[PDB]
């Protein structure tokens, strides 16, 4: 079986240039790669927060160290997601916030600290879960850096960056290593009798041929959905948000500092993201069209940040769900042309490089053994489903009942059996779980606990086992005190996030 | 909710004393534990090989180091399973053997050495997979120790031991730390209107009461099956063997040495185990009653080892399957009273301490929250199913067609969708996967490859990706050469298994 020789990527967004970079890297020899992107169809223009796997899975694989790509794309640090006004009836006189922190929660004699915390709360302990079980939240309040002045990491973290800059940075990297860039527009996809893609017809009359096609054409899915007619499974019965009004907002970094985390500010009919970096923060009101109008949501967004009726905006709508099959015949969909959940928790770009990782692990020859694509397609479903569960958990758990949108999340969502089971185990007092392993069950006990406890849904009781383990309870107190010590050191030890980034220019 | 106070274990076999030890360990305080065992109903008398998790999960948890319990139970080392006459038509003039080795196979640029080996075999490379991808098989042929004279580990391994001695060793350990032993026989189990166990009536007239009951009564399942009437799911449609004829056989260790591995010698209608230790080896012909008679199988067993018609034997039959629920109301089944697959691959005792681990992780209070047992019961099904897949893979993969029994394994077995999927991925050329994580997918790429390749079922082709990675192919050759070096060092470096064990008395 002859190997793949010519690859064509359709799309010049983040997805296409990640695909181009990764593939040019994975395929040392016998690989000609061409990417074509329409000068007249813009990128989506968002996608600026991430999760920890980005470096280990994507950039490391490219051989691009964190200190090299960060300053090139206005990179900033994301130590958490701060959730604001999610907990219940928004009250401007009450501080309703909680963090979803990255990183592992320690175990004490095989039991997560979360569960010793719950036991204490039962005895009247007032401190919130994440402030007792992690050392860094207080520092986040102080908008400090996730690492020392000298660059030594001090807490688990991901990244923020400029979406357009990232795409451009990879475009340069990829082109430099042999990727052929073509600024042009596909207008016809031709299929042989078998149903495979033979070539693309462009607006300037070019005919592009290839063995393998990567569809990174974004939500229109030029190859996978339209040409190959693979159905998209709409899942707006699982999740309500289908729109966003977004913009970049200037920040007075000198007076207000740079927050080392993404913020999720709950709204009337959705929520608003805040992704800070030097000079400004990306922002966007994610909402459901069925509970508010774009006009109405736009006014809410402008009001939230005190913006003016002249502020140019990025109006977006998106589909929620996944292709029935991500890879069909000789076409692999990657990016918005494949699956999407709303930007809560930031899984979009992870879907890109996780899919690319799976693609290489299932790489075909020109005979396109269906066993390979089927195995690939099944991994995508798992990856997507795991995240859909976690995202959904932010919603049907809410105690907010003040608008139709929150009522609908409370009562009207379709839930997978998988999330039902986890919730049932959680409520019973049981701990949840504590790359290939990461792609696998990426969201652990700690993550679900940050969310559930932040939202004010606690288990029915502490673990029955703990009543037999007074020693263990004692050791846990020691671990709590230790955490409290580290928290204090960091306060006087970490530079401000603002100052640290500036020291990176 | 009041905690559990009184626990009664029924059964004095390996299962009961593992339960008693583990529980007395896990439950520091507020735990009274009584074990009752009928002097007139003997233990099963087998169960003498194990897998690597035994130490980390069971003995370590007890605080009993390997050097302390081994000499107490005639412990020996198990570095592998050697399979003899499994490959095809048995021919006394052909050496048909292969090893299933414990331990991980190295990865080269994210691809297991197994797959680089396959690529070489395609070019005419003659050496067998396990001799190229692991350093220790040749040493096993030489019956060497898995560690240096001084006791430094040199290869991954599990253990062999005397079944009765192990049970007795734990009995002493457990009794010494507060377990109450009662030599007596349960004759009636009394249930309240709710259907929970109130107490046990013994033959001497004792009435035993408790909050929690552990059923370790072996295959009769005195509590779970008979009293509580939980159905046992027969799975002799998944696996054919239902009987064994066993005995201990003296060995001339001075002239023949001690093999550092379990042997699996395929027979006409089953297979025969060889579990060596100092002085003798446990052995047993596992067979299907539907393809040979006990009388016939007995004669085959005696002939295999040159035994005499006077040799006293352990005649066994066993059920294959699992309880519909391992834990029902206030009764947890552990051991042969719960699930069993035939002894191929040695999962029996693993089922014991893995279940005990899950029991403590789901430990109840006296209200017996059904969410706990349901979560427990589901983990048991996963554990069992994963092993049933792996065991089944030894059979429907066989190329032997010389008896009805092998024909039946070839064509007539009921296969899970899970094993079908793995096989399909394997055949396509894809790698398979590479405690809580162990219980999870304990059988990895290497294990399945040892088995499949030993049995002579290879993938349809090498990984398409490798054609683009000449560099990677090169590095793999280096790794192969390195493995060959270590193999040579061990040959001149390891003491004989026989000599090493003797140095332990
Ligand atoms: C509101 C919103 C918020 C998000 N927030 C996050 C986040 O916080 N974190 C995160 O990781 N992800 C996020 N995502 C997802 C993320 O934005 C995308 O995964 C990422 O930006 C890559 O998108 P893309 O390249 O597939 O699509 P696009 O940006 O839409 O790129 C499409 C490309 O295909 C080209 N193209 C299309 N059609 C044709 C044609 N017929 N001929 C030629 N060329 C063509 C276009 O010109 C363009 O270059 C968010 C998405 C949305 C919608
Ligand atoms: C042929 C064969 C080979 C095996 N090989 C292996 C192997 O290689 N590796 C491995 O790990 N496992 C193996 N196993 C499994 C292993 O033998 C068992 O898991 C282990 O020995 C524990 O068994 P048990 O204690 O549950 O049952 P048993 O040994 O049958 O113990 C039963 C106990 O319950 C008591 N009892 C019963 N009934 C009553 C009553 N009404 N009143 C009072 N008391 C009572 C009995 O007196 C006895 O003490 C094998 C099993 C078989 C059958
Ligand atoms: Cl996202
Ligand atoms: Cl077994």
């Amino acid at each position: 079986n002859k190997p793949i020789k010519n690859i064509v990527i359709v799309g010049g967004g983040t997805a296409g240039w990640m695909a181009a970079s990764y593939l040019v890297r994975a395929l040392q020899q016998q690989a000609n790669i061409t990417l074509i992107e329409s000068a007249a169809i813009p990128r989506i223009g968002v996608g600026e927060a991430t999760i920890p796997s980005l470096q280990k899975v994507f950039f490391d694989f490219l051989g691009i160290p964190e200190r090299e790509w960060m300053p090139q794309v206005n990179g900033a640090f994301k130590a958490a997601i701060k959730f604001v006004n999610w907990r219940k009836s928004p009250d401007p006189s009450r501080d309703d916030h909680f963090y979803h922190l990255f990183g592992n929660v320690p175990n004490c004699d095989g039991v997560p600290l979360t569960h010793y915390w719950l036991r204490k709360r039962e005895q009247g302990f007032q401190q919130p879960m994440e402030y007792a079980c992690y050392p860094q939240p207080g520092a986040l309040d102080g908008k400090l850096a996730p690492c020392l002045s000298d660059g030594t990491r001090q807490m688990s973290h991901a990244w923020h960056f400029d979406a357009h800059l990232v795409a451009d940075f990879l475009k340069r990297w990829a082109v430099e290593r042999g990727v052929n860039r073509v600024v042009d527009e596909v207008v016809d996809v031709r299929l042989n009798n078998r149903g495979y893609i033979s070539n693309l017809l462009t607006k300037e009359g070019r005919t592009l041929e290839a063995d393998l096609f990567i569809d990174c054409s974004g939500m229109r899915g030029l190859l996978i959905n339209q040409a190959l007619k693979e159905p998209f499974i709409d899942m707006s019965d699982y999740l309500l948000c289908d729109s966003a009004v977004a913009s970049a907002v200037p920040n007075d970094d000198a007076r207000d500092g740079v927050e080392p985390y993404t913020s999720s500010i709950a709204m009337n009919s959705g929520w608003t993201w805040k992704i800070p970096m030097l000079g400004r923060f990306g922002s966007g009101y994610v909402f459901s069209s069925h509970f508010t109008s774009r006009d109405q949501a736009t006014a809410d967004f402008l009001k939230l940040w005190g913006l003016s009726d002249n502020q140019p905006l990025n109006q977006i709508k998106f589909r929620v769900g996944r292709n029935k099959r991500a890879w069909v015949n000789n076409c692999v969909s990657i990016g918005l042309s494949s699956c999407f959940l709303e930007p809560l928790e930031s899984t979009g770009i992870y879907f890109i490089y996780a899919a690319l990782y799976q693609l290489v692990k299932h790489f075909p020859d020109t005979s396109f053994d269906p066993r390979l694509s089927d195995a690939f397609n099944a991994e995508i479903v798992h990856m997507f489903d795991d995240c859909r569960d976690f995202v959904q958990a932010h919603y049907f758990t809410t105690s907010r009942d003040d608008t139709p949108f929150w009522l609908a999340n409370r009562h009207d969502l379709r839930l997978s059996d998988a999330i039902k089971e986890k919730v049932q185990r959680y409520k019973a007092g049981l701990p949840l779980t504590t790359f290939d392993y990461k792609f696998k069950n990426f969201w652990l006990n700690g993550n679900y606990y940050c969310i559930f406890a932040g939202l004010g849904m606690l288990p029915d009781r502490s673990l029955p086992l703990l009543q037999h383990r007074p020693e263990s309870i004692e050791k846990a107190e020691a671990m709590f005190a230790s955490i409290r010590r580290e928290a204090e050191r960091l306060r006087t030890s970490l530079p401000t996030n603002y100052d640290y980034l500036r020291s990176l220019r």
